[PDB]
């Protein structure tokens, strides 16, 4: 979908925090970079989240695998969204991952 927002996450640190965040990631969510950078991605998830669809994610990243999943998200005023989320790995040339990245898309409207 066109409307997107990206994120990098830092794979080399063991809870894979955020160090990059695109101008929408910022202006959809609500947070800025003083509240976000440095932290894990999960702050997003809320009462609704399906436990299995984390769970999915999180088994991508420690097998170091691309993994796509529809997640129930929530902006810093704790309104509700319907986030479809793609990440990827990057890795060196020695085949270790660096760096997840993440494109998300806000998919309630369809
Ligand atoms: C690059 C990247 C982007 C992510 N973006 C989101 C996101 O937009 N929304 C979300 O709920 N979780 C997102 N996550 C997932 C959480 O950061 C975390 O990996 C997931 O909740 C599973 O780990 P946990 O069980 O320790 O929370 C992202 C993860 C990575 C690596």
């Amino acid at each position: 979908g066109l409307r997107h927002t990206f994120v990098v996450a830092d794979a080399t640190l063991p809870d894979c925090p955020l160090v990059y965040a695109s101008e929408g990631f910022y202006a959809m969510t609500g947070y800025g970079p003083d509240e976000v950078l440095g932290h894990n991605c999960r702050f997003l998830q809320g009462e609704g989240t399906d436990p299995k669809e984390v769970q999915k994610i999180r088994d991508a990243i420690k097998k170091g695998e691309a993994c796509s999943v529809r997640l129930l998200n929530y902006r810093k005023d704790g309104t509700p969204f319907w986030n479809l989320l793609t990440v990827t790995p990057i890795k060196t040339p020695d085949g270790r991952v660096s760096k997840f990245v993440g494109v998300q898309v806000d998919v309630t409207s369809k």
